[PDB]
């Protein structure tokens, strides 16, 4: 006690086209043409961007309690992983510097820095870095729901991989795998990106 | 900000006779004879003693994200679910009492209360209560691990479980349902109980 969190490095961010599809339901947008043809259509001093593994040490060994990512500087992951504590990275402390209880987000060294916006009927890539696996691109149709209007996924992964990144076809991130309801369904959880 | 989590009752501890068993294997206890025969052998002013939901309110309603029991007015749940935020019941906050990061507990309201101890060779039931399901009883063998010598279980359930009990054929508790590391195996997570 204290500093009980510390991040380990396991993939980048990417849309792999061929991954592989989970999901009751494909979303899939077609082009009719009248012609009758139908188509389906300098190393940086900061932590290096990509996907994290969050780990606790614990009497089995180190266990991963969620997962976040490094974008330009900032670390982004879940609220109800970290609840605000610090996290060891090669040494140095990482405070946090913004969070949103309702969105269930928190990001560390600077404010939310992800652009996409997920948008209905399109697909998305969860890259899910589950425990003890390698990370591993899902392709998934997310339904939405009412309230902000939200997307939100039914897939369902091992304990400790929420906080993977959501991507889209251009491998921006849309927003990050969350806790969910239950018909288990994870929020896209995403903020709006920050400003001086 | 702040007192985002709140407890729900789900259920009384208990073992099952008769509960599923789930595992790669079984160990039982047989007795010999060298006859030929051979057989397997008021109300209180405090919170209800049972097995609660850990939620927290989110975008598309509040998410569990654990478990844990109150027993002798002391709730008692995993250290990585909570990291020492008050709890709400009943409109009342409870604070942190005691917590062991390296065994990944922490109680509310009071010390340790659980007096139970696991032994190599016995079966044990987890009182599994997974988010939007009832709980369920789930007979298991665990296997040990060496550090304490730990008891282990192979058993996977949904994200929000941990902090689910672990009961003897007693119905004592000898440990809670913990994160695991990865061959996903969880500790029996368990301290010896408290003095004055
Ligand atoms: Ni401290
Ligand atoms: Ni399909
Ligand atoms: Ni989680
Ligand atoms: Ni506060
Ligand atoms: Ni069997
Ligand atoms: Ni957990």
């Amino acid at each position: 006690h204290m500093a009980d969190l510390s991040l380990e490095k396991a993939a980048e961010v990417s849309w792999e086209e061929e991954a592989e599809h989970s999901g009751a339901s494909h979303n899939i947008l077609v082009e009719v043409q009248d012609d009758g043809t139908m188509k389906i259509k300098v190393l940086w001093d900061t932590p290096s961007p990509g996907i994290y593994r969050i780990l606790q040490r614990g009497l089995l060994g180190r266990s991963q309690v969620g997962v976040g990512v490094f974008q330009e500087g900032v670390f982004h992951t879940m609220w109800h992983v970290t609840r605000g504590a610090v996290l060891m990275y090669q040494g140095k402390r990482l405070e946090p510097s913004w969070a949103s209880v309702k969105k269930d987000l928190i990001s560390y060294g600077g404010g939310w820095r992800f652009q996409g916006s997920w948008n209905a009927g399109e697909e998305v890539q969860v890259i899910a870095v589950e425990p003890g696996k390698n990370p591993k691109n899902v392709q998934t149709a997310p339904g939405t729901f009412k309230t902000g209007e939200v997307g939100a996924i039914a897939l369902d992964f091992k304990p400790g991989t929420s906080g993977s990144p959501i991507v889209n076809r251009e491998g921006k991130i849309v927003g990050l795998y969350g806790n969910g309801v239950v018909t288990y369904v994870s929020a896209i959880a995403q903020a709006k990106a920050s400003q001086e």
